[PDB]
């Protein structure tokens, strides 16, 4: 049985592939701080924005000799704030959480590959605003900037390996005035949902897939297509 | 049952489409130039440089109410020669193939499904060289630029009608020394095949991708992540 | 003194580089279809989009020994027409005029380069829509991708005979309420004009550009940085 | 006069800054880590400021500001030209040495362009930011998981703050340079293999130098950039026009 580690496991997109993975017979580590709307699945209580935490995590995933095949980073942290507004640790903690736990998962599991011969394969699930910038955001948009190219980074560091990393930019999704404002930045005059961010992954993590890597997927409704 | 029509149906990508999706019980429009390598098909012999054939082949399909649901532009041809021996007659011929073409047979079944209400699709297969260049092909990497240009103004344009418009970006794919040299820009040690594309033509055109318009898909094994 | 052949020399941009550029000390060609807002200035008339012309057009410079050493393609036409109704001949034309022009007079000043041993420099006048899509523009936006794609792989044909090519893409260019909803792409509360144009020609075709060539310049007020 | 403040001030693009920028009459701000580059022209009576400072470290930039606004020292134009890029594998990437990347290659761009950027939206001034990115911002490249990362990351800041400051005319742009001969890159250079692998990669037979970023730079301050905001402009020789 494959093993997959999705972080943001408690609520939105993380939550959304939990329930769907388990009902296809994956074995699920799920990570997040909190656990409240959380079967082989093991639950994990972390803050991701440490990278103490982590790797006591690690250390206790090699003693119980669990090591997972896929990982899935979607935890994600979103400021709302002017950027005049925003404050140091803030402007660090959004980093810490978007992209230092991504790059720290996903080496610590692609070191685990490397020596065991294991073909994993990673999925970043970034944002449109990986792309686009917006206002109010400046340290999201940087984050899901620098997510993309250590995607693309990361894809060809392991790549002679078989490891395959590959991201996911959603748009506008709902979860956990305004909707006319939505619908004339989209092509499409619907909602983006998790489902749709989920088969996405599915996709990403399959057979199907073996010559994808390096690759963003974008599902955005026609957010990015232009103005 | 859903039409399909696919272009570049005798060779290479579009040929592995035909029996594919005639396998799942799509009725299939084969579109191609040559037919020496070609159940609910009908095939059609046709220069897609002409667009005047275009023409004449969009009203005998609508006399015989067989206008597709979906739309696979996969024709295309790639010169091979260096720019300063590149004519205009072969830069031209290269524009109209992959890109006119195109435009021309997303025109006319987006005409239909706007008057009949239905949700069609539009995936175009441009190429890596729509979003890299490379030596000895200025048509080639112009056309494919412009298709990539095409399927978000498409999307745009018909967004509101739910018509979905949509690009693959294709690296080496192995269809009808050198090989180390492939390696040498890739993140994987392996070879596309065609099957790498159908598999991505199907998740497009699928209910799963409800919310994906205006989006480029690589399917590259790593080129376009960087040297 | 440099020769510099200026295409869309009568309005707009190309307008605006022949006087700048005579008091300069270039000599220029200027080419466009019509001439009534037009010194060692040489002014042609003619349709770019009629190749024979253009083969015409450098059998006649060759004769004057007139060759240019700087090739500014700023002639361009935009559709304004939904897409439903931009017809066959239509989207060629704006193709032939914006993108095979392009290539054919980049291809016969660089032949004429590599054959004289000189370091040509060429730009081309690309558009913020060769890179995000706008409705009602198929061939306007394909045709600028193109264009852009075509920069790339000219840069670097040609590159080891140190001829470089780089392309601009305006925004919103004040030329020959909507006032708001155009402040409202943008980041700044200005328009653009032909000089913000004119002074990036003239540093892209400058000895400080030595080092430049396939990259594509914005000018736009902001209107790419996102929404 | 203006006041230009010039990170990474000591070695490569930004000392060329430094030196360019006085020459033209400019009043200079310069910071670095390191200063041995800099305590000739600290002798003179050149209008240069030199500020010793670790950019990886927060408080010491917030210590930065409270030394400027004593001594009555805004800038009107501001380079983010320090940086640093690891040489590694990623799986001997330590965590500390990615956040350190990170650190300076990206906070500490957002903290100095937050600060300028706060001092000019009071007092009503036109600012201008520019960051200095690399073609690693848009093509990645092996054992360069926190460059990579940290260069796409200030491209997107880039497009972000332009955005933000736009409508108080504080312009923020880019530059990506390709392979640039400076301190960083002098290794390279002696290695007659490792030069046609560039050259290879590049349109052009030929290096950048640190004035090629210096023009750039000139020219994205000068009043004929008044409507370029948001962009990045690519100074590589063709690097990355493609494979
Ligand atoms: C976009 O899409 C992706 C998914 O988000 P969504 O739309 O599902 O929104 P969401 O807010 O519903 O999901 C984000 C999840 O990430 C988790 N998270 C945030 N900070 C964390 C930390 N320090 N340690 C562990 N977990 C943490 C949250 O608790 C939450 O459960 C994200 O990557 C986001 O930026
Ligand atoms: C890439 O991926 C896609 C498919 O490539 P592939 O690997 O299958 O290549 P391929 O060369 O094996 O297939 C290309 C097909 O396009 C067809 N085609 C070329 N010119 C045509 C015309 N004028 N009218 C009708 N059909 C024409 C060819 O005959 C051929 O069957 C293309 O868009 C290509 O550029
Ligand atoms: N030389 C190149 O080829 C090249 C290529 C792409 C991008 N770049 C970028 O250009 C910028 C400058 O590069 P360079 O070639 O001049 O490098 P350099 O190393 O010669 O200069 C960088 C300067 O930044 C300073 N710096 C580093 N960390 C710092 C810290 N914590 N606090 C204060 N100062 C610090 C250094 O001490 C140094 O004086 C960097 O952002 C680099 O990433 C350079």
């Amino acid at each position: 049985n494959k093993i997959i580690m999705i972080s943001g496991a408690n609520s939105g997109i993380g939550h959304a592939c939990i329930k769907y993975f388990l009902e296809k017979s994956f074995h699920v580590i799920a990570l997040d701080i909190n656990n409240n709307n959380l079967m082989p699945l093991k639950v994990v209580q972390i803050d991701l924005s440490n990278s103490e935490a982590i790797h006591n995590l690690f250390t206790q995933l090699d003693l119980e000799k669990l090591s997972p095949d896929i990982l899935i980073n979607a935890a994600g942290i979103r400021e709302i704030t002017p950027v005049l507004h925003l404050s140091d640790d803030m402007f660090k903690k959004v980093i810490d959480v978007n992209l230092v736990a991504p790059f720290i998962l996903s080496r610590e599991v692609a070191k685990r590959w490397c020596e065991s011969k294991i073909k994993g394969c990673i999925v970043n699930i970034a944002s449109v605003s990986g792309l686009m910038a917006e206002p109010e955001r400046a340290a999201y948009v940087a984050s899901k900037h620098a997510l993309i190219g250590l995607t693309k980074q990361m894809a060809m560091e392991f790549g002679k390996q078989n490891i395959r990393v590959n991201s996911i930019s959603p748009g506008v999704i709902r979860t956990e005035a305004l909707m006319s404002m939505i619908k004339s930045n989209q092509s499409l005059d619907t909602w983006g949902l998790p489902q749709d961010i989920v088969s996405c992954i599915e996709y990403l993590i399959s057979d199907q897939a073996r010559f994808i890597t390096g690759s963003n997927f974008v599902i955005d409704g026609g957010w990015t297509a232009g103005k």
